[PDB]
């Protein structure tokens, strides 16, 4: 149980994101425990996945990283550098907290995006994305082919057919 | 009101910001003895829906399980704007991005309850601020309640007015 809340019917279908916890199969770190407020110190929503680790506090447990997707109107080149206009799924944001990572947690959270948004690695586009995300794609999903964009975005050689 | 425990690291570098605030205008006319009718609700376990954005959520509180309302989401956008010449701009402020209260507690005062929290807390006028496609209702909010009634044409999709120059 991650959220205490009763929403009416009209507004949940139309809340701005859309908000997964699931729970997974170690040094921890501090915590602190949110209780009304997150990050502090016709519409396309963005998909955001949690993942919990732990039975702290009766079950509590640990939030150890958030995964983050979107669609976005992109405007790629191809292969041959023809411009392309396209809305792919998009990976916006992918964290897991520094001393846990290496541990499998990613891996998990991006499986079970796949799984449920039913697309491929190769059929998305990713946004900025840092080394040890590139890393992870390229040793865990075996994208190492890269069609050279100028807008920032990262797609891999399948994302073309 | 959240049951997780998050890490500093993760905390600080989560996506989005989110805050749930109490009604006053919701816990004053429970206590008077008049409170609103709730309409028909789901509970949230595990899934909600089926420069950082920042999500308001406004509880009509029990002392169980509240509900939500309303919501509204503000962010900073970079926007190319034209001016009231006509000359383009370009400039990054305050956006409202989404508003809504719940279908059969509309115009009993919600709206007007998000909206204030949020700029008194982000400490912005109405007039500072950009506007993305927003609905008739929304509009008709802002042109009655705030005295918004100037727009300054866009071709973009976000609506500013005047005062925003
Ligand atoms: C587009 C954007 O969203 S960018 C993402 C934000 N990430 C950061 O800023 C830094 C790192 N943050 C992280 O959260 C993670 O390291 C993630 C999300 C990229 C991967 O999640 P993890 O739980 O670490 O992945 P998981 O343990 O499932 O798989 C491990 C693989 O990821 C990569 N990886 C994880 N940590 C590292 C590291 N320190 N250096 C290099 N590669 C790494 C490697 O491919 C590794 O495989 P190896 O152990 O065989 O070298
Ligand atoms: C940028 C984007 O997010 S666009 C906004 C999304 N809105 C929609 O899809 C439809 C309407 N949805 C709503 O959620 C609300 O009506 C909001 C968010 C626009 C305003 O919230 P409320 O809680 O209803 O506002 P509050 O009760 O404080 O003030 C009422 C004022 O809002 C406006 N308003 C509220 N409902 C209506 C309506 N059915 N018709 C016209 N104006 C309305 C009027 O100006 C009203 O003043 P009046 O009663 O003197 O005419
Ligand atoms: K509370």
């Amino acid at each position: 149980g991650s959220f205490t809340m009763d929403f009416p019917y009209d507004l949940n279908a139309l809340f701005p994101e859309r908000i997964s916890v699931l729970d997974s199969n170690d040094p921890l770190p501090q915590v602190t425990t949110v209780i009304d407020e997150l990050g502090k110190a016709q519409a396309n929503r963005h998909h955001l996945y949690l993942l919990k680790d732990g039975e702290q506090n009766g079950g509590r447990g640990v939030i150890v990283g958030f995964l983050k997707v979107g669609y976005k109107k992109l405007f790629l080149l191809d292969q041959r550098g023809a411009h392309l206009e396209t809305e792919p799924l998009c990976v916006l944001a992918f964290y897991v907290t520094e001393t846990l990572q290496r541990h499998g947690y990613g891996s998990e959270l991006f499986d079970f995006m796949l799984k449920h948004k039913q697309v491929e690695p190769a059929q998305m586009a990713y946004d900025r994305p840092s080394p040890k995300f590139l890393s992870f794609l390229e040793k865990r999903y075996d994208l190492r082919n890269s069609v050279p964009q100028v807008n920032n975005f990262v797609v891999f050689a399948g994302f073309f057919q």
